[PDB]
């Protein structure tokens, strides 16, 4: 509250004092924020990986929360879509990672053609 408000004050007595650097960070920050900001089908392994490594886990622990995350993550994979669909539809684990080792063995093979 006014502790975060505070916060803000000290934002602008950090504005008031030298501010032209304040400014050229700031600039800096967002000029760094964007020219770096970048999802170039990189979500797809990151999606690829964070699923097969939770999923072989569980697998080793021991898929219904595994099939009601999968048609989750699917939905936010919004190309993009028809894959999302054809690994949601393609279960048992067994399954589920040799499609999606597959899918991250061409993903990887595609990404590193770059």
């Amino acid at each position: 509250r006014q502790p975060w408000e505070y916060l803000q004050e000290l934002n602008n007595i950090l504005k008031t004092a030298y501010p032209l650097l304040a400014l050229s960070l700031e600039s800096l920050v967002a000029q760094i924020n964007d020219r770096f900001k970048s999802t170039t089908d990189e979500d797809l392994f990151r999606l690829i990986n964070v699923l097969l490594i939770d999923g072989t886990l569980n697998y080793n622990r021991l898929p219904e929360n595994t099939e009601k995350n999968l048609v989750k993550f699917s939905t936010t994979l919004l190309y993009i879509r028809p894959k999302f669909n054809a690994d949601f539809i393609d279960p048992d684990y067994e399954t589920y990672i040799k499609r999606l080792r597959y899918w991250r063995r061409r993903l990887e093979n595609k990404l590193d053609r770059a």
